[PDB]
């Protein structure tokens, strides 16, 4: 980012870096060593929440925060729709597509979930709601490669209507199912994609015409998570959960684009706190959380998963956290919805409306 910052230096920077990050692949063994140790993988995708949006209601100290081994502070959601947000998700084993290629076949080794599957661990599909909404469902499946039945959501709480209508299911029984569900399913590995709305501005009671409160669906969220991890600590189950936000909610807005809009694919939008934490360990992580300060995305978590795939972190006595959370992918801070693009340039966030001349995105 030498260059002077004119459109059609800004466009070369971002074709460049689509051209790298073609070449970039989270690489997967051919099988599992033969003393590997199985545990179950847990990824939970929430819409509607940023770093942001945490400071706005007042969150900043839940102890959710701090119940974490590892935490990103610079990732990158890349999009600021759910679906995209998803898709680049599936994706993960795969450098960083522009949002016209979210819409076209990518490589089969581009999906961590089937990367995981290959290698015997037992793949889960769970949702929190119908994803009928927006074509959500339909997205994950044909565009996140996502193939699964869904796991089964009968006589689940129903905490909210989804704005559509359709049932919000309350996070505390879908997790709860989801220890049973993996109990019951016949293998010690396996693999969970669970995406959750619980925070959407849409959800309502039916009836009632109350603005919701987010700072206390919040509260309510992070209260039911942080007890899930607890439980799950004194199960002795090995672990690996990661959380990832789709995008923020907006809900403080900016000279350019007003709070609750989201078609710009703003900074404060898709700066997501991803949190990392393992259970069942040998010898659990001890400290605050270790942070990863440098700009991440979707790559970081596939090469932190292929770190961890043989199992042996929880057995080892004396873990080498440093190895571990050291030299991850890097990816810079690009986001993309349908007709928006916003990078950083030289520091500098500028945007790209559509596909016009870079502006500087005002502060
Ligand atoms: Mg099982
Ligand atoms: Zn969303």
């Amino acid at each position: 980012q030498t260059a002077p910052p004119t459109t059609a230096n800004l466009n070369a920077w971002l074709n460049n870096f689509y051209n790298a990050e073609a070449k970039r692949k989270s690489t997967f063994p051919s099988s599992l060593p033969a003393d590997a140790q199985p545990f179950e993988l847990l990824v939970i995708n929430i819409c509607s929440l940023s770093w942001s949006d945490i400071e706005a209601a007042g969150l900043m100290s839940h102890p959710l925060w701090s119940h974490f081994d590892i935490e990103f502070k610079n990732f990158n959601s890349a999009t600021s729709y759910s679906g995209p947000a998803a898709i680049r998700l599936l994706r993960a084993s795969c450098g960083q597509t522009s949002h016209t290629n979210l819409y076209q076949p990518a490589n089969n080794d581009c999906y961590l979930f089937d990367n995981l599957s290959k290698l015997g661990f037992t793949q889960h599909l769970m949702m929190g709601h119908n994803g009928q909404f927006g074509g959500f469902l339909k997205e994950v499946r044909e565009n996140g490669g996502m193939q699964s039945e869904l796991m089964d959501q009968t006589n689940l709480p129903v905490i909210l209507l989804g704005f559509d209508g359709s049932p919000v299911y309350d996070d505390t029984a879908v997790l709860n199912r989801w220890l049973d569900v993996t109990e019951k399913d016949k293998n010690s590995r396996s693999a969970t994609f669970y995406n959750t709305l619980p925070l959407h501005d849409g959800n309502h009671y039916p009836g009632v015409s109350k603005t919701a409160d987010y700072k206390a669906r919040a509260q309510k969220f992070f209260d039911e998570l942080d007890a899930f991890f607890t439980e799950l600590e004194k199960s002795g189950r090995k672990v690996m959960v990661v959380v990832v936000p789709e995008h923020g909610g907006a809900l403080k807005g900016d000279r350019m684009q007003v709070s609750g809009l989201r078609d710009i694919p703003s900074p404060s939008i898709t700066d997501v706190p991803v949190g990392v934490k393992f259970f069942g360990m040998k010898a659990p992580h001890q400290g605050a959380p270790i942070v990863i300060e440098q700009p991440s995305s979707f790559l970081a978590i596939s090469d932190l998963v292929v770190r961890v795939l043989d199992g042996k972190i929880f057995t080892e006595d004396n873990v080498d956290w440093k190895k571990l959370t050291s030299g991850l992918p890097q990816t810079a801070p690009v986001s993309e919805n349908s007709n928006a693009v916003v990078i950083q340039y030289q520091d500098k966030p500028y945007v790209r409306l559509n596909g016009g001349d870079w502006v500087p995105y005002p502060q």
